[PDB]
């Protein structure tokens, strides 16, 4: 694969001609993003992300196309890939390339390497290009991530290069870890230092999952975070919004897309109680499904039995479920012996980032056999038991993998978050030492205020005596710092 | 058009190799259908339904496609075509065409006239197809309608052969109409007994959903039921489940797959509040929108409210309306009017059977413009506001339109039912006068209990002293007028 | 024990002094019943009831006073009695009995015989004096029934007169039965016609509640339905919002006010998914109850799980349940053997019409010891386990015993209903035979009208060319007569 | 002028000891609703870590918390109670603390208790001063327990008020509840020049179990005036999540129950706040088929409330056509006289929060509008100007306490598991802490959910060593990290 170069712009998509429907999608979602659209007309004249070359990874979507343009708009530069191998819209990724005044044949956007349906190879060589800027005294000087994969190939390329060596892999690790160090090792034969070259320029990097946020605390803990980051998941109006709201929604779209199967009247298993477990719970509830949850921490399973679910274990539970759901952010959830245990024609599928969480290499090496339905549907058959599971999006994020993922204005909150931070990064970056920030709370509200106001919703404004008796200002922000909405 | 013809089956669909793809889906349809499967495994022996000439005009979808199939395992010959222009499967299509044992070079199904995105005079040429059997002197004699469109046509084409003329339209009648007197006016001209002959033939009809079950009572309150009818609608098993939860599951997925637009936060306006309204409202309020409903039925409004629901009318709430359904089963819901005061970017379907709910005539001919976003999605922008609306799949019932319309183990209770129906139609006809009827309860309880068995439901069974304190049979357990 | 009798009225109650507070309370629950004032305000000059002389048995609470005093401001006069023994409230029995205008030392209401905490003898006293009427030449000529115990009391009297005997009870006969037919062999030794010209005299009966129809039809099929009969239970207006709603509301209410047990997070079993269960599962879901339901009806079962509920046996779930409710209309469903499965302090109570739903018998001769906790509640401890359960009002209706049953604004749609059928019958007398019929679809739209109004609802009208579409009038019936809403 | 009853060596005052028969029933009922305060009592037997201690407990003297104080005294304690509100006593279960488990009423073996429902503002404040006023000089009260921060204010205040030489005299317009706590502290100091003093030096710290009195704590600590380490209780993650927002989806519609009897499907109802409370009482309302709108000050809360299904409104624009109004916010002022005047006829009017001056009852009192009381807690209050009538439950003080039971024991299990915590470990690691506020670290949280999930019949995962070792925890806890929201 060597990347397409159309007037001047360098990128890898399914089909440029896409760009007019995708613009069309992107024009509808702009009036569903007013958080975007609103730091677009405050940040217009002052251009805060002149001189920034963001390396952004991140769902190639309608959504994302949205945040790409009000980066590009706000004044920097950008070079983008998907994170992850089915979560692209190709239709979004052409209208990115093309831009808003631009043709296919004559496109006017920035560079992508993204499309629906990667190989493992192809979404690493695919992040290579997103993190590798033109000009080699010009590298990327910022990351937008989701799911720390940008973060990784820096620090951990780093990491190597400064050992002088990239370790080899063992034979029995993960197939995407021999790929990722394959591309490493690779590129340290014919260049040293690519990578320390790459974290020295990097100001900062914004993050926007939780999975990815786990992973630079790691970082921090070990003394490699080489730059500041944002933990931008962790913003109330992301966490609170996008998590649980956002997979209300999602999850039942990705399901019915992938299977037109009646959620009402099912056993619904639901793994893990967080803010995705809950909106999985929510949107599942909400169709008449009959849900149990799965949890480690007492705290999550006293709401999910407070909410009306049962919290049971996998053991005790996978033979009588219908559809089950991991939604925790760990790995090795539904192993092999879950996935035999399954009843005939069930559903299996994955909402969090990454696809560990099912053991899909188990049961790739088991001797079930595959037919694919249709894509991101396949159905596994185990010739002892007679027994065929239903799985989703081969266990990747199903509401991206076979749905369009959140909608528009659940994401306008998280991407006005990533914006804000990456403004805050980037023009106030000598305030920042190489830890983990979340934004201050009134950036959080200001947020918040967009997206009520974009509702119809009617804020009361406390009188001068009332933000006395509570001892904040009149224009906030009103809770305290440790406040768990 | 001309019908293809391939190893002996006539049909008219879009793409034959798309039966691979179909077929999974049926399979996996029939583990989802426990009450066709459970149908086809009582009946396999007495082969109930041998000597049927099944003329069906329902939605082409792939629970259709089970339900045929389960027709033809019983016995029956059928002819199919949808009784919607958007709401045909193709790969169901491809499927029934080419059978669970056929190939696209040499089908062994039965004849199919249906494709997704067929104009209006399409869909009129491929109803006639469908009532159209190959020989003269064994003409369709069953039907099997959603909507009543095969029984207008049969009916309203025998009323224009006995009085001698086709009538001409008035220019400010329905387009749909002047395809429809076209097509019974062109054949009357080389076929002066055609429908009148149908008609004879036909035993009895089958029908689905609450607006084909009107016009069945117009026809029967004219003297102009010509044959037996059962209602299937208003078995308890298919308007409390197909009408309600069904539509729970569809309408969300129509609105997703055609908007991507958030529910939740939202203001959503639901236009009628018998079965379907009940569906759209429970599903959007699962979504976290807020929900007002209109109502011209007082006992329905009042059951919306103590729902959690306002109940305003169209005019009041229009305004301010994120999306828009119109769920009645009426005509002229949402005018001109009342779309030019939407808001911008507002979300417009309709969920009743036929599109005129939705003023779509008046809005085609109103000066504003349309922008074709994707299939069944456009984007009308009035330039005197510059506001925008998307309407879905051009008014027609968006679940079928923009989705699948509802899932597998609802149309189960619905197709077991109409299964039911055939069978009684068929094998006991000379019980049946010329009326409407409805099945007798304890063939509702029995396709209930099917999919309560699927589901791993555990029923209590009565003693014979409680049964006996009930007055009723340990195995119907209800009076006949009671409501669930 | 002998009636009370104080200027010209006749009654038995609790407490004179209660009237004041009984009047504050039926002012209030005046504004919350448009059904019944609506009525008061439409007959006010007509005054339909004129001649009527009703025997009213129907639990004697606020909404059944403002019910009374409909009647007699349409012109009937009224006997009444409660249908449960712990249904009554007092302060209601004492407002009814002293009237609008009237003071405990002259009251000017009407005569009732009703105070929470009958014994059964004390019961049937009571709706023995609520059917006798002062004048022998003018006896009961309506009966207004709940449960068609005063249905019950005039038929079976009559069969025993023509029988020339009443006959002995059964050893193993229910301890009620024997009261019953000791009531009627006591009257039967000096009057032996009494319940043979009542009979005559009845001109109709209007039944409020699904036993009650229940045994109208059990009547009518043995030939013995003596007078027309209206079933109430069976408007649109009354069972789809009295039964679910009322239920929905008052459920819960009986609980708290009995146990004050957290709803949320317990695991609760509803026997039965007609309206009454319906409205059950629907409060206890509201609360965060995790609802499982028993049924026999595979209809009603399979709506319960396509409302996210398990359909589960008693035997099944029983063990692990913290609630149980019984709201089947029928016996013997929750017996001895399955209470002593009970987990410990787990809440068992009835919400039917009749205690028989539980073994109440067979748990007060198992050796199990009772403590009172408080009026209507109870705690049983068996010693060979240890466990106690807490039993609500004996199983007798617990929203009523517990609580105070439907709140007015459900009680003046089955009112009105029931207001409407009175007048009908009275007026209409020789359109109707000795069959039981239901009201008309338009009667029932008439009152639900009334109540939409008062909640600001707003009515779409429809045009001419609408409703010759749907061929139905403007002003309805809108639906067909087996429409089921 | 009230003075003490006295039996058996035992000073209190209540409405009746010859309840504590029908208080133990209930008391011993809730203790198996309540396997967090059963479990401490197991746990801390044999080491009774909260020997020496002499709590002065302000809160609101119902069947739960009963068990919190017996649970206090089988870990050692000495107790003093109060009431932290006038209406929220539960006279039986204040009968039953008196007499104890063991004793009768002629001979009563349990603790000083001054509570009973109906208290006027005089005897509430009396009360209080008794809770904090030990027998012995020279041993004051050395912990308090509070809801609401009315111990922790008689006490800061009264020190202040001390060092300072005198207690300020009321303004004329100064809320009547004011003139009383301040004439209670003028007549105190009369005869008595360093009571309070003496006391803020013996207190080793207070726990406070509620939103209101957390606000009141952040404000000494700002201003330089805690005098004393304080754990916020409140904020504990099984207590805010859980007490505030599913007790009061229990509770407030109980209150609504006994007072009114009103139907709630189909009516209009405002909630105004939509924190944790606010929350609780949206969902309850939503749960009973009411048609619910929602008022919020802050973007963030309101957010939440649209995408849960509720418009978000001003009083201004909604008062006219609610038909229940609640208020929940911790704030003052939320409900004044005009948009009383607004309300429609027969409107239900009530608070949630922990304070009364959400509702302008001084406004409403003073107006002219006419009062008939219906029954105890629910007030009819008719404009003759208008001809409407309102119906006031509680007179605006907190009305799942004062028209029903508070929040049921299960779910106060929670919140009471934590402030029992909470005094062992600031009785017993007192050098520990600063005079700052404190929260309980998550592990205890943790603890606490924990025995509440098993008592439900939930069944925990437990995580494998890779797994804890993926996400970087134990796999005994704690999960989450500190900023964490659940
Ligand atoms: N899309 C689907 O999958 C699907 C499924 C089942 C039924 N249907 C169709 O949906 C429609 C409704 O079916 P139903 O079973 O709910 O019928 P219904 O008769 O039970 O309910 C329709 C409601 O609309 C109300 N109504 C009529 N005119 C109105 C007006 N002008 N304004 C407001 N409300 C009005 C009526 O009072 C009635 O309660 C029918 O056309 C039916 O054939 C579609
Ligand atoms: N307490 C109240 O205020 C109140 C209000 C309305 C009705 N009622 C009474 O409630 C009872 C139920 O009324 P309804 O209108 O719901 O009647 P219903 O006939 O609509 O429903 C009762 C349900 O019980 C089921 N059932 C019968 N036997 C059963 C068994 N052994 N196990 C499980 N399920 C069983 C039936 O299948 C039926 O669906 C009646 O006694 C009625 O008079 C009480
Ligand atoms: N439509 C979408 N576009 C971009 N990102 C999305 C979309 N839906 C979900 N996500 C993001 O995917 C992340 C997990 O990788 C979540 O943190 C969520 O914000």
């Amino acid at each position: 694969l060597t990347p397409d170069v159309r007037n001047g712009i360098d990128f890898k998509i399914a089909d440029l001609s896409l760009a007019d429907f995708g613009r069309k999608e992107l024009r509808i979602a702009e009036h569903e993003m007013p958080g975007l659209m609103s730091l677009r007309r405050e940040y217009a004249e002052v251009q805060p992300l002149k001189g920034a070359r963001i390396s952004g990874s991140l769902h190639m979507t309608v959504q994302t196309a949205v945040l790409i343009e009000t980066l590009t708009a706000l004044g920097a530069e950008v070079r983008w890939a998907s994170c992850n191998i089915f979560s692209t819209q190709d239709h979004a990724a052409a209208a990115v390339v093309v831009g808003p005044h631009g043709t296919p044949d004559e496109p006017k956007g920035v560079p992508v390497f993204a499309w629906k349906g990667e190989t493992l190879e192809e979404y690493w060589w695919a992040a290579e290009q997103m993190l590798t800027w033109p000009d080699p005294d010009k590298p990327a000087n910022m990351i937008l991530d989701d799911g720390g994969d940008a973060t990784m190939l820096v620090l951990r390329g780093m990491q190597y290069e400064k050992a002088g060596v990239v370790p080899p892999a063992e034979e029995d690790d993960p197939a995407e870890w021999k790929v990722f160090l394959n591309l490493l090792r690779t590129r340290f034969e014919t260049d040293k230092d690519k990578w320390t070259k790459i974290a020295e320029s990097v100001k900062g990097v914004t993050e926007e999952t939780t999975t990815g946020v786990l992973r630079l605390y790691q970082f921090a803990a070990a003394g490699d975070l080489a730059f500041p980051a944002i933990n931008v998941n962790d913003s109330v109006t992301k966490s609170k919004f996008d998590n649980k709201y956002g997979t209300r929604h999602s999850l039942i779209d990705g399901i019915n897309r992938g299977t037109d199967a009646l959620i009402g009247g099912k056993k619904v298993l639901i793994c893990g109680y967080g803010d995705v477990g809950k909106g999985c719970a929510e949107a599942m509830k909400g169709q008449g499904a009959r849900v149990s949850v799965t949890e480690i921490d007492p705290i999550n399973a006293l709401q999910a039995m407070m909410e009306g679910f049962d919290v049971v274990t996998v053991e005790e539970a996978i033979g009588d479920a219908d559809i089950v759901v991991t939604a925790t952010g760990n790995k090795d959830i539904i192993m092999l012996e879950h996935i035999k245990a399954m009843k005939d024609h069930a559903i299996l599928g994955n909402i969090g980032h990454f696809d560990n969480e099912i053991d899909m290499a188990g049961l790739e090496r088991s001797g079930a056999t595959r037919v694919n339905v249709k894509p991101q549907v396949d159905l596994w058959t185990f010739g002892d038991t007679g027994r065929s599971i239903i799985v989703l999006s081969e266990g990747r994020l199903l509401n991206l993998g076979n749905a369009t993922g959140h909608p528009s204005f659940v994401m306008s909150n998280s991407f006005a978050n990533q914006t804000i931070a990456q403004i805050e990064l980037w023009t106030k970056n000598d305030e920042y030492d190489n830890e983990v920030y979340r934004l201050p709370k009134h950036l959080d509200e200001k947020v918040a205020r967009i997206h009520v106001e974009a509702l119809g919703g009617h804020l009361t404004k406390l009188t001068k005596e009332q933000a006395e008796y509570l001892g904040v200002d009149v224009e906030g922000p009103y809770k305290p710092d440790h406040y768990r909405y």
